[PDB]
Protein backbone atom coordinates (compact mmCIF):
# COMPACT_ATOMS: atom_id res chain seq x y z
CA UNK A 1 0.00 0.00 0.00
CA UNK A 2 2.53 2.50 -0.95
CA UNK A 3 2.05 6.20 -1.28
CA UNK A 4 3.52 9.69 -2.41
CA UNK A 5 6.19 11.70 -1.43
CA UNK A 6 5.77 13.48 1.71
CA UNK A 7 2.65 10.99 2.65
CA UNK A 8 1.96 8.71 5.66
CA UNK A 9 1.08 5.44 5.32
CA UNK A 10 -1.38 3.65 7.74
CA UNK A 11 -3.66 0.87 7.47
CA UNK A 12 -3.54 0.75 3.98
CA UNK A 13 -4.33 4.41 3.40
CA UNK A 14 -2.60 7.31 2.71
CA UNK A 15 -2.45 10.81 4.57
CA UNK A 16 -1.31 13.63 4.39
CA UNK A 17 -0.57 16.23 7.41
CA UNK A 18 0.38 19.63 5.97
CA UNK A 19 2.63 21.62 7.81
CA UNK A 20 1.32 25.04 6.56
CA UNK A 21 -2.07 26.79 7.82
CA UNK A 22 -4.32 27.52 5.82
CA UNK A 23 -8.53 28.10 4.64
CA UNK A 24 -11.04 25.14 5.35
CA UNK A 25 -11.81 25.90 1.57
CA UNK A 26 -7.77 26.21 0.33
CA UNK A 27 -7.21 22.94 1.90
CA UNK A 28 -10.16 21.17 0.64
CA UNK A 29 -8.66 22.39 -2.71
CA UNK A 30 -5.09 21.30 -2.03
CA UNK A 31 -6.02 17.70 -1.26
CA UNK A 32 -8.42 17.84 -4.27
CA UNK A 33 -5.99 18.97 -6.35
CA UNK A 34 -3.74 15.77 -5.24
CA UNK A 35 -6.42 13.19 -6.12
CA UNK A 36 -7.57 12.99 -1.95
CA UNK A 37 -9.39 14.98 0.17
CA UNK A 38 -9.84 16.77 3.03
CA UNK A 39 -10.41 13.93 6.39
CA UNK A 40 -13.11 11.77 6.37
CA UNK A 41 -13.05 9.65 9.85
CA UNK A 42 -13.83 5.98 9.69
CA UNK A 43 -14.12 6.71 13.50
CA UNK A 44 -12.30 8.41 15.94
CA UNK A 45 -9.42 6.06 15.99
CA UNK A 46 -8.37 6.83 12.38
CA UNK A 47 -4.94 8.50 13.64
CA UNK A 48 -3.91 6.39 16.16
CA UNK A 49 0.12 7.12 15.64
CA UNK A 50 -0.67 10.91 15.88
CA UNK A 51 -2.25 10.21 19.12
CA UNK A 52 -1.55 12.48 21.42
CA UNK A 53 -1.00 16.60 19.32
CA UNK A 54 -2.78 19.17 21.10
CA UNK A 55 -3.24 21.00 17.95
CA UNK A 56 -6.02 20.90 15.57
CA UNK A 57 -6.91 19.93 12.09
CA UNK A 58 -9.20 20.85 8.67
CA UNK A 59 -11.11 17.77 8.15
CA UNK A 60 -13.99 17.40 5.25
CA UNK A 61 -17.14 17.77 7.29
CA UNK A 62 -18.79 21.03 6.82
CA UNK A 63 -22.70 21.91 7.11
CA UNK A 64 -25.15 21.51 4.50
CA UNK A 65 -28.79 23.45 4.24
CA UNK A 66 -29.44 21.52 1.74
CA UNK A 67 -30.18 18.40 3.13
CA UNK A 68 -29.94 20.15 6.93
CA UNK A 69 -27.19 18.10 8.20
CA UNK A 70 -23.36 18.15 8.38
CA UNK A 71 -21.66 16.09 5.35
CA UNK A 72 -18.40 14.57 4.20
CA UNK A 73 -16.92 15.68 1.43
CA UNK A 74 -18.14 12.92 -0.75
CA UNK A 75 -21.67 13.39 0.97
CA UNK A 76 -22.34 11.11 3.56
CA UNK A 77 -23.82 12.19 6.72
CA UNK A 78 -22.25 12.69 10.17
CA UNK A 79 -22.84 10.14 12.31
CA UNK A 80 -24.27 11.74 15.04
CA UNK A 81 -22.25 9.34 17.91
CA UNK A 82 -19.16 10.04 16.44
CA UNK A 83 -18.64 13.61 18.00
CA UNK A 84 -20.35 14.05 20.90
CA UNK A 85 -20.27 18.27 20.96
CA UNK A 86 -22.24 17.96 17.81
CA UNK A 87 -25.45 19.54 18.62
CA UNK A 88 -22.90 22.51 19.43
CA UNK A 89 -21.25 22.99 15.84
CA UNK A 90 -22.64 26.73 14.64
CA UNK A 91 -23.91 26.01 11.30
CA UNK A 92 -21.35 28.44 9.84
CA UNK A 93 -18.25 26.45 10.34
CA UNK A 94 -15.89 24.45 9.62
CA UNK A 95 -14.88 21.22 11.45
CA UNK A 96 -11.30 21.29 12.70
CA UNK A 97 -10.16 18.09 14.13
CA UNK A 98 -7.26 16.84 17.01
CA UNK A 99 -5.84 13.13 17.07
CA UNK A 100 -6.73 12.83 20.42
CA UNK A 101 -10.38 12.88 19.51
CA UNK A 102 -11.73 16.06 20.16
CA UNK A 103 -12.92 18.81 17.72
CA UNK A 104 -13.83 22.04 17.21
CA UNK A 105 -15.68 24.36 15.18
CA UNK A 106 -13.95 27.78 13.56
CA UNK A 107 -14.55 30.24 10.72
CA UNK A 108 -14.02 28.45 7.59
CA UNK A 109 -12.00 30.98 6.94
CA UNK A 110 -9.53 30.34 10.12
CA UNK A 111 -6.00 29.27 9.17
CA UNK A 112 -5.38 25.58 10.65
CA UNK A 113 -3.48 22.89 9.04
CA UNK A 114 -5.26 20.36 6.70
CA UNK A 115 -5.38 16.35 6.53
CA UNK A 116 -6.12 14.63 3.25
CA UNK A 117 -6.11 10.83 3.02
CA UNK A 118 -6.14 8.82 -0.59
CA UNK A 119 -8.33 5.81 0.37
CA UNK A 120 -9.10 3.54 -2.54
CA UNK A 121 -6.65 2.31 -5.65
Amino acid sequence: CSCQEKWVGYRCNCYFISSEQKTWNESRHLCASQKSSLLQLQNTDELDFMSSSQQFYWIGLSYSEEHTAWLWENGSALSQYLFPSFETFNTKNCIAYNPNGNALDESCEDKNRYICKQQLI
